[PDB]
């Protein structure tokens, strides 16, 4: 009793001395929290990173000071004093989990509804490994990922995603715990809901009552083929009246013995470091590879490998849309990326995201491309979930309009500071005639500003390939590479232009004579900037061009390159067929844009770049107005 209670009470003290928070939602988990994490899950707190652990997600995110108490009790480091600095400027205990921050938390959750789905992601990552790695009854991969969400997350349209998803893909390994806490806007019937994904359903579980928990989880785990939803029915002076009469953050050692996880997590890796030194002596390679890829480790080779592919398309000199130098991107770097896992919002044929290699991951067998079907929000946010778990390395991509349904997903992938990769094709009034429902205008301005995000529209075959080489090199954020519908031409580099497309905008083409403005162009845009520029030289007008596949990777180079590419004084044009508003930070008062601020027209494209004014005699009297 006393161990729920002590999570109970550890949440309300925190939260009534922060005077911030909700107490309620951690008070009513708590028997559901003592059962889990006494009786089932698997984890060492001295090693959070344990390759096996099983995963928890509090879902419900608000409820934050239940985790900061499981995590206290259980001995990982995060003290009393922690949790008596519960939402303070800097402390250990923001008021929603931060991953990388606190030891012990496996993901960033607090807008509703993306827990869920980055629980299917960490599932999903299980099932994936554990198709490719287990071996002869050697199951090196074989952990639960166990979720706590309530009414909240439920009424959110991404929870019906990932777990309509998860159903289909039969994730018998994920086991969610809902905290029903009710007797107006909610009145659906849970079980009949998750019986029609498919699920495994316990309902009318006593939520106080950790007897009826075990036997819920027990029934959850045998069902080997469906996730499983369990349904748990919850409900000074408390105090005492529940039995707890320890003032605020007293914690007797009694109790905090019987908490302590340390001598079984201990066992735990001890164990499974004896299974995994078995499958070493069998499979060196693989355990190599999969200590690499849990470890989130590129090859050693990558940068060789890229260089050298990286002349090998310069050579073929292809123009094709980027769309298509993308899915060439893909099969370049799938041969060196075993851990890469590709996927699609049912636009396979259109974002052309499979490769020679790609395998569709079914309920039955693993694989390395996932269907995410018409669920972009769930697809992002069960990305998050994918990279989070260790070894494997996402991609997911839908037309870049629809950004804007998994927008939240981007962010808490940038604010995370982890690194999935999400791909968008059909940038721009280019594609046509589907209209201006489809048709981007403002989306990639709007995706730069991002903080922690790196975005990348890529001009040819070349900057395509650096700029998924550059998103899989990073470590700590996340990238959206931009891809057109429509061919673009190849444009000729020199060794040292091949080698700062990394830079997110170098010179692509210098000025003929003494520069007397420079054209900053980003993907479609930058054969139309060269055309202008010849246009103009013919003239007697030298101006450079510059190629800006990266804003974002641009504004953190140095002062003294930035200067090289953009001098100071050199008037600034300019062109990108999207919102101009952005450009001015470059640009200025002085400078000038060649944009588009409306909604597009469903007409074919060509007419479409002449009749929005990305053409020629435009972008060249532009440049006139402000010499
Ligand atoms: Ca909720
Ligand atoms: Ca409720
Ligand atoms: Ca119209």
């Amino acid at each position: 009793s006393q161990l729920a209670n002590v999570i109970r009470f550890l949440s309300a003290d925190a939260v009534q001395k922060a005077n911030s928070g909700h107490p309620g939602a951690p008070m009513g988990m708590a028997e559901m929290a003592e059962t889990l994490w006494t009786k089932f899950l698997n984890h060492n707190p001295a090693n959070p990173k344990f390759y096996n652990r099983d995963r928890f997600v509090l879902s419900n995110g608000h409820a934050s000071m239940l985790l900061y108490s499981l995590l206290h009790l259980t001995g990982y480091n995060l003290s009393i004093e922690d949790l008596k600095n519960f939402r303070q400027l800097h402390s250990k205990t923001p008021g929603h989990p931060e991953y990388g921050y606190t030891d012990g938390v496996e993901t960033t959750t607090g807008p509703l509804g993306q827990g869920i789905a980055n629980a299917v992601g960490m599932a999903l990552a299980e099932k994936i490994l554990a198709a490719e790695f287990n071996k002869d009854g050697l199951n090196i991969v074989d952990h639960y990922t166990y979720v706590f969400m309530g009414d909240g997350c439920l009424m959110e349209g991404v929870s019906h995603e990932a777990c309509s998803l998860a159903g289909t893909l039969g994730l018998g390994k994920l086991i969610v715990l809902y905290d029903d806490n009710n007797i107006g806007w909610f009145t659906e019937n849970i079980p009949q809901r998750f019986e029609s994904y498919g699920w495994h359903v316990v309902p009318n579980v006593n939520g106080h009552d950790t007897a009826a928990i075990q036997t819920a989880i027990e029934a959850a785990r045998a069902e080997t083929g469906k996730p499983s939803i369990i349904c748990c029915k919850t409900l000074e002076a408390t105090r005492k009246h529940l039995g707890w009469a320890y003032p605020a953050f007293e914690i007797p050692q009694e109790i905090y013995d019987a908490w302590n996880a340390k001598e079984k997590g201990a066992k735990l890796e001890a164990g499974w470091n004896e299974l995994f030194a078995q499958y070493q002596a069998k499979y060196p390679a693989e355990a190599a590879e999969f200590v690499r890829r849990m470890d989130k480790k590129l090859p050693e080779n990558f940068d060789e490998y890229v260089q050298t592919a990286l002349k090998e398309v310069c050579a073929k000199a292809e123009t094709v849309a980027t769309r298509k130098a993308s899915q060439n991107s893909i099969e370049i770097l799938a041969k060196e990326l075993p851990e890469l896992v590709g996927g699609s919002a049912d636009l396979t044929p259109s974002n052309l995201t499979d490769w020679s290699n790609s395998v569709s991951v079914t309920r039955d067998k693993g694989g390395n491309y996932i269907h995410y079907g018409v669920r972009e929000f769930g697809m992002g946010a069960i990305m998050n979930g994918l990279v989070l778990h260790g070894g494997v390395k996402p991609f997911g991509a839908t037309f870049l309009m629809f950004s804007e349904y998994e927008r939240n997903a981007l962010r808490m992938a940038a604010l995370m500071k982890i690194n999935p990769v999400f791909v968008f094709t059909h940038d721009s009034i280019g594609l046509g005639e589907d209209g201006p429902t489809h048709q981007p205008i403002e989306q990639t301005a709007t995706l730069r500003l991002i903080p922690n995000m790196d975005v990348w529209r890529p001009c040819d075959t070349a900057e395509s390939l650096v700029a998924w080489a550059e998103a899989a090199k990073a470590e700590d954020h996340p990238s959206c590479l931009i891809f057109s519908r429509q061919n673009l031409k190849f444009q000729a580099r020199s060794e040292q232009q091949l080698n700062d497309i990394k830079r997110g905008a170098y010179v692509i083409s210098e000025a003929q004579g003494n520069a007397q403005a420079v054209i900053i162009a980003t993907g479609s845009e930058v054969g139309l900037a060269v055309e202008a520029q010849k246009v103009l030289a013919g003239q007697g007008i030298a101006v450079r061009v510059v190629s800006m596949p990266s804003t974002s990777v641009f504004d953190r180079q140095d002062a003294a390159y930035q200067a090289a590419v953009l001098p100071e004084g050199l008037p600034r044009i300019a062109v990108e067929a999207g919102h101009t508003n952005g450009w001015y930070k470059y640009v200025g008062l002085n400078g000038a844009v060649v944009g588009i601020n409306r909604f597009g027209e469903s007409a074919p494209a060509d007419l479409l770049f002449k009749a929005f004014g990305f053409t020629v005699d435009n972008v060249v009297d532009t440049v006139k107005s402000v010499l």
